[PDB]
């Protein structure tokens, strides 16, 4: 029931989590000079097993996330 944006191609806040997360790893990466491979990918396919725990976290967040109508429903 309890929704904001995540109802109808909506949450554009939600782009300023992406650009925003994008930037900290970017700099978080530079930062940690840890040559390997590629902050821990091991190989691109492998990212679309990140989507499990980056879509769970990313989709509590956008429940969270205030945007269009005020709900906050995460903990």
């Amino acid at each position: 029931m309890m929704k904001l944006g995540l109802v109808r191609f909506s949450m554009l806040l939600a782009l300023a989590l992406v650009v925003l997360a994008i930037v900290v790893q970017m700099a978080v990466t530079m930062v940690l000079h840890g040559q390997v491979e590629s902050i821990d990918v091991i190989r691109s396919i492998f990212f679309g097993l990140l989507i499990t725990p980056w879509a769970v976290y990313f989709l509590s967040v956008v429940v969270e996330q205030l945007e269009e109508s005020r709900q906050r429903l995460s903990r």
